């Protein structure tokens, strides 16, 4: 009983945005352990509940108090006492102390914070880092450093700009190790802030929520030849593919059944699911784009079925908002083959044992993995660790830039030397 | 001698604008104590030799291997069994081991992550938070939260503009503890957006290096009024102050004995340091202005102890560029009253020994002590216990976004919070 849960405690930290969220720490007599919740922007509607106070007088009611105080004086006494090693034990206790399917009563951002900090205390209490611990729980044969996915290009709701697709990502395929894949990564970025600046001007090189350049571009297609340009110009011409998320939703209007590319601009440019279909047909044609995400509405499961088949052996389909790291959305994108890439988001289901199940169950059909950020981030560094865990070659953590961002890549850099030389690195489909 | 220095490591790892630097590890029976070493962009000409390998292939010059390597190979080894607790005497023998008066063979950012991590180490051996060890180090009598002041407008080379002048900030002089300080300082940084919005336009609230807003403005005045505009909205009327950094050695030259105010623009806009003073003048008289750093190159003596005595008992004038957190320069500062507020960054000088010494010799002869980031920061939360280390009432570590400026922000919560309702907060002298 000496070695069980000692304290549990909540507080309210800012994200990477200057918001309120949640951090928890879970005490043991092996030490403190601290996990913060990240929050999202384009935040898909069937995402687990994101509890906010709503008091005007505090952030404008974006504050977390309640949240905070569900943990402290709800789910914290609960826990105490208890054996940090039963993950799904306890994740499970916490799913029927809320009692609804959304996570609605004691909030996601109270349950997710402790189901976190409860996994680092257990990798602890066994005497081994995180991500080995957690390759355990999810039943991992084989660790891998992932290709990170640097979306470099900040647009719709991450930045200041007419661009109304989210992210242009650029990733190293073609490195052999993290390290070296981080370096290529952050030269791109370099050239790219100067191909920028000579282009648009110099008011053209501040960042994004994610730390990519927020150019003042409308064009959708525009951001690309310029990724292809920084990769020549850095002297990695041939090593990198382009990944996109269009967070498609964002510009959905449901009544019209079009997309609105303009969506941030005093006018409206209406265009059907059709045209973005042979949009993104040109984009894979003219382009390395090994991935698009959301590229349909969260409810299109026909036009992501379309395009899934369409790109099949060329460009993986990911679904974020579709599938919203949930068995039950992933089952019906399964039955509709409406995508074949999981984005996994912890926040948007809310324990780390939903995430892991929901993993499992993407990868068991053929799907790839591609753990996640969300654009309000802070300095945790949980999904690094998470990511290894699953080794599923893949993550999404933001341009290598802002240290809410940086922070998840030097986690990476630590766990590859940890690894050592025979670890393995990337997504072999793209390597 | 189980109780002594284990390994020392070192490590490249990448700072919050995607450029590597050095972060080492210290390994005790109490655990891994790691520090990162941050980076400044506007550097002054006296700061310690941040050592960086040249190689046009990684970085394009800016990695930090031979700063790595003379952690692992050179200052590590030295360390091992050693006692951690002899602040003073390890920190001395890296001075020797270097054997140069500015750390030019080994590196000041060999040498500094060194020095952090000890003291980490150290605190752990003792029992106490960092920041109690340090105040012990320190001789500190009495413990307090620091007021934050927020870059909120980012300019000169931290930011894709006009703006010649580096840093518009920020403080919630008026908070009564550090949680609403960082709630009001939020807050405005949040109305502050929708102020640049509307007045210049969407491409206008990206992010500059510190977080701080990067509109498209060339005049050093005109960011001022959008201050108070932005105070005002979030409810928090005579509640603040501003402070600034104009890093005027940035826009000085020296054969023309003048400053550019149009450095990064094609023409050429010349004033002298007369034309300087009543700017800063009218400046102090117009808006609540409580600080002013680097108002004059870092050589010119004579101009900031002019200014210094002008807003003697209004704007205290703070050394940075021109002190460079370093005895020497500071003894001269003080011989010629060439200011009253040292501006402390760790890596200006490469030693928490010689840091500390540098803020109890400011102290002692009245000055103020402002704890500071630099631009290129990391993950890493130490001056957050630093600051309240030292009990000198201030920190400037970025606007409330980014999370190299918040993970700062976040640690003083905690400390806060461990410290209980009764521990004092602010600067006095402007309380
Ligand atoms: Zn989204
Ligand atoms: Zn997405
Ligand atoms: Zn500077
Ligand atoms: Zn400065």
């Amino acid at each position: 009983s000496h070695m069980t849960i000692q304290k549990v405690h909540g507080r309210e930290v800012l994200d990477s945005r200057g918001n309120p969220t949640v951090e928890v720490e879970v005490t043991t007599e092996k030490g403190v352990f601290r996990s913060a919740v990240p929050s999202g922007a384009s935040t898909g509607v069937y995402e687990a509940c994101e509890l906010r106070d709503g008091d005007k007088k505090r952030y404008v009611g974006k504050g977390c108090l309640q949240a905070v105080k569900n943990v402290n004086e709800v789910i914290g006494p609960a826990l105490i006492g208890r054996d940090e090693l039963k993950q799904e034990e306890l994740d499970t206790l916490m799913l029927r102390l809320d009692g609804t399917p959304n996570k609605g009563k004691l909030g996601a951002n109270a349950i997710l914070g402790c189901s976190m900090a409860i996994s680092k205390a257990a990798a602890a209490a066994k005497g081994v880092p995180l991500y080995r611990y957690l390759a355990s729980l999810a039943g991992t044969k084989e660790l891998r450093l992932p290709v990170p996915c640097f979306n470099v290009i900040n647009g719709g709701k991450h930045a200041g700009n007419a661009l109304p697709f989210q992210e242009f990502m650029i990733a190293p395929v073609k490195a052999t190790s993290f390290s070296e894949a981080l370096r290529m990564g952050s030269e791109v970025y370099h050239s790219l802030r100067g191909i920028i600046k000579k282009k648009y001007g110099q008011d053209a090189v501040n960042v994004g929520d994610e730390g990519g350049f927020a150019p003042p571009i409308k064009d959708i297609n525009e951001p690309l030849p310029i990724l292809m340009e920084a990769i020549e110009e850095a002297g990695h011409r041939g090593k990198f593919a382009i990944c996109m998320d269009c967070a498609a939703s964002e510009t959905y209007d449901e009544k019209k059944q079009q997309y609105n590319l303009t969506f941030k601009s005093p006018e409206p440019t209406w265009v059907t699911a059709e045209q973005l279909r042979e949009t993104y047909c040109k984009w894979a044609h003219d382009y390395p784009i090994v991935s698009i995400e959301d590229p349909y509405d969260q409810d299109d499961f026909a036009g992501f079925a379309g395009i899934t088949e369409a790109l099949k052996g060329k460009t993986q389909i990911v679904g974020d908002d579709l599938t919203v790291t949930n068995t039950e959305r992933i089952k019906m994108a399964i039955e509709k083959k409406a995508c074949n890439s999981l984005l996994l988001k912890i926040n948007q289901i809310g324990t780390i044992s939903e995430a892991i199940a929901s993993s499992k169950l993407c990868m068991e059909n053929g799907w790839s993995v591609m753990v996640s950020h969300r654009s309000g981030e802070t300095e945790d560094t949980y999904i690094a660790d998470l990511v290894v865990a699953l080794g599923s070659g893949q993550i999404k953590t933001g341009a290598p830039c802002r240290g809410e961002r940086t922070a998840k890549l030097n986690q990476l850099l630590r766990i590859e030397e940890e690894l050592g030389a025979h670890a393995k690195f990337g997504f072999p489909g793209w390597s």
